[PDB]
Parts: C-alpha cells; structure tokens; sequence
C-alpha cells in the first residue's frame, strides 16, 4: 500500500533523455493514483498483489531471467474467476496510463536543434525531424527552388489518410475524453508556478478521472464500428486541420510568399475503410455501406451546423456587398446583420440535410426535398464565397481570414461526408460474377478462359453498346452481394466514394471486369478501379499489368490520365518475408512509374498496412521520403493502422504533427528525391531477396510442422474462435498458411513478443551477403547510412525487436507446445537472435535503438505492464487446453471454464495496446 | 367473391396519336383512382360501423378485437382499424401523387386486395357463426361485394398506343446496335428476330439509346407501368394492329422496359 | 444543499417611475428566464450523461432505470436522459406561455418545483456513494447540484420595486368608491387603524368593478401578475420611498386582495 512504482522504472531507464524529460515521473503520478484507488475500492491485498506483479515483470526486463515469470504465473492460476478479470483490467488501466502519460512527454516535448546531424536521418524521429516551414527554407536555398514553385506544388498536393478499423479496441468518444482530461490534468499539475490550492484541486481531478475511466466497461455492429472510428474526426482533426493550413500559411510568408494557400486546395483528405471493405467479411452487405455513408453525412451536417451557428454569433458586421445584401433582403433576426441572415440561412439547410439523411437511414425514404437541402459540395459553397467575398470587399479581408477562413478549408477538406468510402472486393468474387453471366448467356465459363481470352471478350463488350446482366440471373449468395454492393453504389451520391480496390489483383482481366460490372450495374459515375497487388509474383507483373490497360484506348478513355495503385506490406511479407517483399515492392513502384510516365498517367500510390510509411509518429517522415524518385508528385495514400491511430490523433500537438509530417515529407520529395542505388546496392539485395525468400518458405512452406507448432506457441485458435477480429481468419477452411490472412499472422506472432513474421528471412540473408565477400559487410553498413530505402526497411525491424522477447516466447513454448516440438521452437528462436545481432552489427549499434533513445525509452516503459499480460496468457491458455493441468485455487481477494475467456480477452487487448504497430 | 362486373377506363391511358397522354399523366391517374377508392370505402366503412354494433361474436374476431372505442364493440374495433389503414392508404397516395414519395409505410395501409379482405371476411365468418348470416348479407355483403368490384383503384387502365409507334423504338434498337433496320425488314423476318430475342436471355435495350420525343415517350410509358402496381392496369392495346410481330414487339418492349 | 450564494434581478421587475415594465413585462422576463436556466441544465445534463458512463449502481437507481425504458447497462445516462426530457418540456412550456399565453405541454411533463428536480439528480449522487464511487459524484455531478441549489428553475429571483404612493393611490381609490372616506386624507394612525382591521377582518375588500386609472390599472395588474406565476420567481416587494408602518400594510393587503 505504501512504496511508489518509480524505483522501478528508474531501473529500466537510468538517466533522462532530454532535460525536460519527466515520462517517469508522470508515469509514477498515474499509476501510484490508481493502485491507491485499487486499494480504496477492492482492499489492500489485491492492490499489493497487482503490484508485485508488476514489480516481478520490470525485474525481468533488466535480468531476462523466465523462472521469475513461472513463479507469477502459479500465482496468477491460482486467482478466483473475480480477481483473475479484476487484476488483468488492472495491468491494463495502468498500460493504458503510461501510454497517456507517454502522450502528453511527445507532446510538450521542447524541440532542441542541437540533435540534429544534418542529412536524412535527422527526418526520422520527432526529436529532430524537420516542420513545415524549416522543410521550406531547405528547398528554397538548399535544393534551390523559388518560392513560386514551392507554393504551386502546395497548390497542387494532395495527401489521403485512410482510416481503417482497430482490431482490438472501440475508442469510444466519451473514453477519448476521459483521456483528454487526464492528460490536461497531468500537463496543469506540473505547471511552473502553481498555487498550493489549485494543485490540490487537480490533483483530486485527477485522482476522479482515472477512477471514472477505471469504473467503465458481443462483437459492435460495422456501423457502431463505423461511428467509433469517426470520433478521432470529432475529438482532433477536425479543428486541427484549419490550424495546420494556418501554420502553411504562415510558413510562406516566411519564404516570401505574400498570399495564403487558397481555400479551395485539398492540401490533406480523409478516407475510411469502414463498411466499404467487404474482402473476406460477410457482415459488410450492400446495406451496410448504405448505411455507413448517411451516417457520415449526418455527422459532417452536426459538425458543420455547430461551426456555422458559433460563426454567426461572430459575424455582427452591418457593411456588406451589393450581393449580399440583396440576397440578405430576399431572406425575409434583425436585418441589419446580413451575414448573420445569410449564414442562419445555410444552417436551415444544414439541419434539412441531416434530417433527411436520418429518415433515408430509417425508413429508406425522405419527404424533406433535395431542394431544401444542399446536395453538392458546390451549393453549400455558394452562400459561404458570397460571405468571403462581402467581407473581403468591405475592407475586412482580415475577418473573413479568420473563423470563416477555417470553415472554407472545412468545406474543402470534408466535404458533406466527412470521409471518402473506399470499396474492396476479392478479384475472385467478381470472376464468379462473370462466369455466372457467360454461361446463363450460353457463350461458355469466363473462368476457363485465358487471361488474353478474358481480356478479348470484356473489352468486346466494353467498347460494344448492348447490356449484357440480365436481371432473371440466377444468383448466389455471394453473387447477389456484389450485384447488389454495385447497386448500392449506383444509387449513392458519387461523392460518397473513393475508389474501388480490387483484393489479390493479379492481371488487367481483374480490373476491367470490375470496370464490366460497375456498368452493367447502373454506376453512371464509376469509381477508379484500383489492383491491390499482394504476392510477390503479383507486384513483379504489375508494370506489364499497368502497361496492358494503360495500352487500351477504352481504358485511357475512361480513367483520364489518373490511376490508382494499392501496395500491401503486410500482405507481400506474408508471400515471401518481409525483406523480400520491400525489395519487390521498391521494384515494382519505379517500374510502374516508369510505366505511368510513358504513357502520359499520372499514378498514385496507396500504401497498405504494415509498412515504414505509417508507422507513428517521426519514422513515417522518412519513410516518404525513402520512397523511389519520382513515384509522389505531390499525390499520395496512406492507412492510418488503428494501432496507432490514437497516437497519431489522440491529442491535439500530435494530431498537428501528423498532419505536418505527412505535408512535409510529399513535398519535399516531389522537389528532393533519395538518392539513386547504385549497381552494387540493387545486384546485393536481388541477391539477399533469393536466399531470405529461400530461408522463409523453408519455415513457413516446406516444413510439415510449421502449423502445428504456429497453433501451439501462438493464441491464433483462440483468436479465430472468439472472433477478435470481427472477421474470419481464413478464406478456406483448410489450405496451408497461405490461406490465413494478414492481420492474424501478424497478430498471433506478435501477442508472443516473437515477430516471426517481421524479421525471418533477414538473418540468412544478412550472414549469406557477409560471408560470401569480405567487402559486403562495409557496404551494408554503407547502405544503411546513405541509402533511405535500406535505412528506413531496417529501422523498422529495430523497432520490432525493441518489442521483442525470446525468453517470453520460450515461456509459450515450454507450457503450450509438445516436447517433440520444442527443439523446432529453439531452432527459431535462433533465428531470433542471429538476425537481431546481425541486424545490430550493421548500422553499428550495440544496443537495439542506440539511434532513438526516446523511442527506446517509451517502449521500454510499456513492458512491465506488457509482460504481465504475456505469463497471463501462457497459463491462461494451457488452462483452456488441457482439462489435466491443476491449479492451486487461492482464496479471494475483494464458452470455456469460469472465467477463462474474460481473462483472454483482456490479456489479447492489453498486449495488442502495448505493441501497437510492428508488421 | 365473383367478379359479375368489373369497370374499365381508358382515361390516362389511351394515348393513341395524343400526345397529351404523357407517362406522367397515367401515373396521375393511376393514384387519382386509388384516393377516389379509399374515399368511397372509408363511408361505407363508416356507415357500416355505425350499424354493427353487435356484441356477439366468434373467438377468432374477439382475439384479433382485443389486440388493437368500446371493447364491447368488437365488429367496430375491426372495421375502425381497417378505417385507419383506408385512410393511410389515401395519404399516402396523395403523399405520391404531390411529392413522388411517401413516407407513410406500405405496411401500415393496404397494399393489396387480399389483406383489405382478410378482416372484412373475418366479421362476415364471425356473424354468420353466431347465427347472424341475416346480418352479414346486409351492407356486409355489399361492402365484400364492392371489393371484388371495384378493386383498390375503382376501375383498370387500359393503356393504347400505335404500333409503328412501336416499330419506331425498336428501329431506334437495332440500328444503334448496328443490326440493321427492324423498320426494312418483312414480318417473317421480324417475328424471326423477335422471338430469338424472346427466348435469348441477354437484355436488350441500351441505357445510352438516342431518344426522340417520340421514343421516349413510349419507353417512359413503359417504365410507368413497371413501377406501378399491377392491379392498376388492364390490358396493353395495339391501335392498328396488323401482325404477330405488332404484339411480340409489345412483349419484348415490356420486358427490357422491366415490366 | 448550502445557498452560500444566490442571484437576483431588477430588470423587468423594478417598475419605480418607470411606466413601461407593465405587468406582461414582468411575466415576460420570468419565463424567459426559466427558459435560459432550462437551456443551461440541458448542457449541463448532456455533458454529465457523457462522463457517467459507469454500470454500477445501488437498487433503487436501478429498478428507476429498469422503469424507463439508450443502453440498459448504462443506468445512470438512463435517469439523466429522462431529467433532459423534463427540462425540455419546462423550456418549451415556457416558450409558448410566453408567445400564446397558454400551453398543451402539462406541467406534469416538466418540472415545476426544485424539489422533483432534485429528486433523480440526488438518486444519481447517492447511488455513485453507495458503490464506492463519492470521489466520481464529487465532481461533475457535484457541481450540478451546487448549480440547482445556487441558481433553481429561473436563475435569478425577480424583485418587484413601486413607490409607496402608488399603492396609497389604490387604496384611497378603493375607500373612496365604498364611501369609506379618504385613506389619502387619514393620518398614520388613522392609516394603521383602519389596515389591522381589514387585514384582521375575514371579508374581502377590492371590488371587481373598482374604476381604475391607467396608474392604478398598472399597481392592480401587476399584483394579478405576481398571483399568476410560480412564487419561486420572486424574492421581495420593495417600497421606494417608504417612510411609515402603513407603507408596508398597505402593500400587504393590496398583495393580500388582488390574490397573492
């Protein structure tokens, strides 16, 4: 009940990184508050025992020791069904402390310029990454660029980020705010100089808050999912997004330009996944989409409505335009403020388009007119221009810069819909389509045919002017899921909609049968189809595939000089390893640019989950800028994993530096590519690809026993069964690995703190390069320090390592895997540490994360907390295996067996929160 | 139940060299007729209710009576429901014919013959169980009687039209797919034609079609008639009908119109 | 439930040398005054219902929440949706009082006392102490309540303020037409004497067809005012230029016979 949890920590981390850093003195201020309200609520006993826990686990970390970690586990077994749930909530209200605590240190974080080196690296961590305005001064007297010029590649960027579900967690809004309020008590209680009596008052805030969170708690529908989603929209981005185009402004005029960015540049845009992904997930029907789409137009209509009435009260000006004034006196409180009449105007259309949104969502069906509402993005405009101008030719071009500034970029940022929905679909789903058509047509199987056969007849029909579906056709399940998803489509506003992304696109048929099916579906305003190229062969083709539709005349009419390109990281590594896959996927981005530029196309990249490019925070600044030369021009997409998500927009600053991150790093390397490789660089990593690739499939393929020992030392079962991924693991019921999807290899690797999926394949290939020329192991060293591409690749396998723990992974094997196995399980994880010391030796490190002692710090603070929930789960699950295995039941202490699967679930959670992003 | 006379209209209908006549205008008519209908059956509901004032009645009337002013009254509990439903159903064609689009729900009004039925022969099973047959073939019996009459919609539209009319859509078709000219062709060879469309089944009519004012008015027709109910209609006329193909070009109109 | 501070207003009710704040005025700013307290509460309530979104509670919180019925496992949003519904009501009651004069919305539907409004919010605070919770009471919740205490259903209470001559005005009208004689005329004992009579007397005094002046109309219908509305939307009835006992009678039994 008495002693701080800081002892320690200060054991993990001896000595600050930064003069202001005070991470553990805020961890402490957090965690020793809720282990007094543990005791408060359940008795000194329980309270005791959760910290023991945690104090066995931190002990861990400094002396990898495991027999510390079978004695917690006896005791942990031996827990009531009740205190089982109650200490696993425990671990993982303080995980969730010290990842908010971690938060407000990123955030308030005085930047110091003198850790900056110069160069390439330096963009690599928050600590010394460059913001909007120093990236502009190096590429107007660096690189040497005018200012003209970098103001019109601002005119014309546009950076997607692409909202995806978090497998783990909901993010409930009410939840995001009781983690605002903790982190503004925390940043108020060390303010400099505070009184006696405020600091009591906020330190009892405090103490209120973590008990509210900790006093709160089946599988959400794909809406609830949907709307949980959008709260990171209501909470940060919203407001931030107006903020950040303010600093740009400010930014340009600090270079010479006197003008701010036009209103009307999409300088960032916001996409999501939700309820448009369908790949592999049968709940996401054509209503569903229907639905998610009208919810978002109500939420955007709330938002905008507030913005709107908080304006009007703003906006008392009498002098107006002769514009608006006539068009003040047609409206017709008082009339002598124009703008607040035109903008009370606007409002009631606001509030009839949301109303007629939800009676559509209810009933189907809307009695409110269009007309009375605003159907386009260009008639909301309208009145609001017509208030800009007013003001701007009045002389108060200064007003009209402010709140009414922020609400145009708004307007042209969100849009009526908030987010773009992205639609994908498994290019097999659509073969099935076909096939059904052609043989009720009687012209034969459409999937016996050839890919040049496919090609011949669908552009047959493309370029011909006769239908072709008929509605008498006799339909599937899954067949009249996607007609009726393409219908759905059909009847939506085109502006609801992004691009249609084709899963496992593997040859032109793929996309112009999609093309096909839009059509004859009704979609007057088809969406861009877009391959999403996941297998190693797939993106190795996937120029020749580009080349063929871009060499089409009916396909060049149809896109207009644009195409979209989806690549996957987690998708590819899961082919053929992770290093193997970067190399393809390096490739096959230069080539398909090359292809683009031939043909007059302008192509853009949309950047799937598991890659550098994404990852939070710092690493995805360089990341972009890694990227092949000439592969941006100012146009890019990107998934923002929910794993990271919260710290990417959880908080204002972080929110910010997101945005500006992304901004940035586009820009800059539209006008400042990496270097090219030279010769020795590309024939080395053709010849590291064949032999990690080699090594790979040799675990992954080739060895009979993989699966069953992959069932064993992983929690995927028990994944799978409890559906914690709202979605089936697989595609077919049997097949090998291959047929397992990505999110559950990555995942069950990771909860073991293993990684197999991230680094397996590196280890053969560094050793094979090294021994087989003296000189290769100066040139890897090389590579990793003038070459961003390898730096970037090899950073993030540094960071899965810092997450790392093969003595954890070993207590998995030695308590869930039979003793025939045991010796594959050691045979890995030699792997394990052959590839990490290898991995240290170039780079020159002697320590993981040597080059980013904060990220160093902020991970390791995680583990005890993280490591508790590992011994947690091994016991728990040898539990819920074996009817054979007995425990001790200990006396209180204030599906499967009692008590089981709650305990699961948590540790699931809790570990998925501590590890965050890895492959 | 036997229909001894049913009743026709031709008006909004025959649009037979009248232009005037547009899809919009059979539309109109068509939920014109249905209001007219709940008007005429709400009185003579009312007028029933009035009389029926009966206590006694069968156990499957006096379930249906307590689920759902009296409760003493259940032949008016039943009738007064189907009052509500009348007038909703004449609401919502009023919502229709004013707005295009109606958000009182098909379920809440009659949407069929057999549901407005369904209560009404109810009552008539009740009194005559209860011995009260003298009763029910009174204005029971004309009400039930005026059902199979006049339907939901008093009368059935006929709908005309000329059939080079017709010939002219389908000209329009097989040029535009570049087939030839369905115009130039004999009968033999457009019966021949017609069938072998009949019986493919790959539809036909191309969303993009060069349309006349004339062309879209006859597609237009059809489109109305296929997305309103079928009861409202009677038969499809051919003015100056000279051979089969006349009416197998009707037919396949009809059906790559989505009727 | 301590009223360490409260608020009051003149504005509407202070009518000293002033002809217009008539008595609608005064009826006026009372109900525009619920209506701002009810708008206040909702947002108050709103926010509250964000925060509290715990599921423990004690029995009779509940079987309350059981009783009304968006999730059931979130009781406390549950009752404080309902006390939203309520203040809903008593701000729309307000309103079309204010516009017609006259509501549908029954004063059952709203709250008409601080004590109903009390009644769930204290049934919240309860509840959150009986499961180990008062620190998460003490807070927002907390502040709510101190809130209702500090401010009730209008904000502020409304002073009434007229001259003492005024009311003497009145009277003499009233002694004059009974044929009394001149109350105007009377010396302060006079004037006392005859007051303790028909304040100690059981039989009424102001005739319905007493003929009135614009002045006199204007004392009469306020008082008729004060009648009509809610007593908690009034603190006192202050006499400008008071300078004897009868100043302060009169006015009680003015306030006494036009049906306070």
């Amino acid at each position: 009940k008495h002693h701080s949890i800081d002892a320690q920590l200060r054991q993990l981390v001896p000595g600050k990184v930064s003069e202001d850093d005070k991470l553990i003195e805020y961890d402490a201020l957090l965690v020793d508050r809720f282990l007094n309200i543990l005791q408060d609520l359940h008795g000194p006993s329980l309270r005791e025992f959760v910290q023991e826990c945690y104090e066995v686990s931190a002990d861990y970390e400094g002396k990898g020791d495991t027999t510390k970690l079978g004695e917690l586990g006896a005791k942990l077994t031996g827990l009531a069904p009740a205190d089982a749930i109650l200490v696993a909530s425990s671990i993982l209200h303080m995980l969730n402390l010290a990842n908010l605590a971690e938060e407000v240190q990123i955030a308030h974080r005085r930047r110091n310029s003198k850790l900056k080196k110069g160069g390439f690296a330096d963009e690599g961590s928050a600590t010394t990454e460059s913001d909007i305005e120093e990236t502009l001064k190096r590429l107007v007297s660096e690189v040497g660029k005018s200012p003209e010029e970098v103001f019109e590649a601002l005119k014309n960027q546009t950076v997607d980020l692409v909202f995806t579900a978090h497998p783990t967690q909901s993010a409930r809004r009410s939840l995001l705010q009781k983690n605002a309020r903790i982190r503004n008590c925390l940043t108020q209680l060390n303010a400099k100089d505070i009184t006696d009596d405020d600091k009591q008052e906020l330190d009892e805030a405090l103490q209120r808050e973590i008990q509210a969170a900790f006093r709160t708690d089946a599988q959400p529908t794909p809406q609830d999912e949907m709307r949980y989603g959008m709260s990171y929209i209501h909470e940060t981005v919203w407001k931030g997004v107006p903020k950040f185009l303010r600093r740009v402004d400010t930014a340009l005029k600090n270079i010479g330009i006197n003008e701010r960015l036009p209103y009307n540049v999409s300088l960032i845009r916001f996409s999501s996944w939700m309820g448009g992904d369908r790949d592999g997930n049968p709940r996401v029907t054509p209503e569903v989409t229907r639905d998610v789409c009208l919810l978002a137009r109500m939420m955007a209509a709330n938002l905008y409505i507030d913005q709107i009435e908080e304006l009007m009260f703003e906006l008392s000006m009498w002098r107006c335009n002769d514009e608006l004034r006539v068009r003040a006196e047609e409206l017709h409180i008082p009339p002598n403020e124009p703008y607040r009449v035109i903008l009370g105007h606007v409002r009631d259309k606001l509030y009839n388009t949301r109303e007629r949104a939800r009676h559509l969502l209810a009933s189907g069906v809307s009695e409110i007119s269009a007309e009375s509402s605003f159907t386009s993005i260009e008639e909301f405009l309208e009145p609001l221009e017509l208030c800009y101008k007013s003001l701007c030719d009045c002389g108060d071009k200064a007003i009209a810069d402010g709140s009414l500034l922020d609400l145009l970029r708004q307007v042209f940022t969100f849009g009526l819909s908030l987010v773009k929905l992205d639609i994908r679909q498994e290019s097999e789903r659509h073969t099935d389509v076909i096939d059904a058509i052609t043989t009720h047509l009687g012209i034969g199987s459409y999937r016996e045919w050839s890919e040049d056969k496919r090609q011949e007849w669908l552009l047959s029909e493309l370029r011909g002017k006769r239908p072709l579906l008929p509605p008498d056709l006799p339909q599937t399940e899954e067949i009249a899921d996607v007609i009726g998803a393409f219908h759905v489509l059909a009847e939506l506003p085109p502006d609801s909609f992004g691009p249609y992304i084709i899963s496992m696109a593997t040859a032109p048929s793929d996309v112009l049968a999609v093309e096909l099916l839009q059509r004859e579906c009704g979609v007057r305003q088809p969406l861009p189809v877009v391959p999403l190229f996941e297998r190693l062969a797939d993106l190795q083709s996937a120029p020749a595939s580009v080349e063929r539709l871009f060499s089409v005349d009916w396909y060049m009419d149809r896109i207009k000089g644009k195409q979209q390109v989806m690549v996957g990281y987690s998708d590819s590594g899961k082919d053929a390893g992770r290093l193997s896959a970067a190399w393809q996927l390096y490739r096959a981005q230069e080539e398909m640019a090359q292809v683009a530029k031939r043909y007059g196309v302008k192509l853009t990249l949309f950047h799937g989950r598991g890659g550098t490019v994404g990852r939070g925070g710092g690493p995805t600044h360089l990341a972009i800028l890694s990227q092949p030369p000439d592969t941006i021009n100012g146009s890019i997409r990107v998934t923002v994993q929910g794993e990271v998500i919260e710290f990417c927009f959880g908080e204002e600053h972080l929110c910010f530096q997101t945005l500006q991150r992304f901004t940035a790093a586009t820009l800059e390397h539209g006008m400042h590519p990496p270097v090219s490789p030279k010769p020795e660089w590309r024939k080395l990593m053709d010849e590291m690809a064949v032999v990690a690739t080699e090594e790979y499939r040799s675990v992954v393929v080739k060895e009979a026993r993989f699966v069953e020992y992959f069932r064993s030392a992983t929690p995927e079962t028990e994944y799978g069964r409890m559906n914690i991924g709202s979605r089936p693991a697989k595609r077919r019921p049997g097949g090998g690995i291959t047929t397992l999807r990505a999110i559950p290899w990555i995942f069950s690797w990771t909860q073991t703190r293993f990684h197999l999926p991230v680094w397996l394949g590196v280890g053969a290939a560094f050793k094979f390069a090294i021994d087989k020329d003296v000189r290769n192991f100066q040139v890897l060293k090389e590579m990793y320090n003038e070459w961003p591409f390898f730096r970037v690749t090899l950073d993030l396998l540094e960071m899965v390592f810092a997450k790392g723990d093969p003595g954890i992974a070993g207590l998995y094997d030695e308590l869930l895997v039979a003793e025939e196995l045991k010796p594959f399980g050691k045979q890995l994880r030699d792997k394990y540490v052959e590839t990490q010391q290898l991995l240290l030796q170039i780079a020159g490190h002697k320590d993981i994360l040597e080059g980013d002692p904060f990220l160093k710090q902020g991970l390791v603070l995680r583990n005890p907390y993280i490591t508790t929930l590992n011994v947690f789960q091994a016991y728990t699950l040898k539990r819920i295996r074996d009817p054979n295995f007995k425990v001790t039941p200990q006396p209180p202490l204030s599906e499967y067996p009692p008590g089981l699967e709650d305990t699961l679930i948590l540790t699931m959670k809790g570990i998925a929160a501590g590890m965050q992003n890895t492959g």
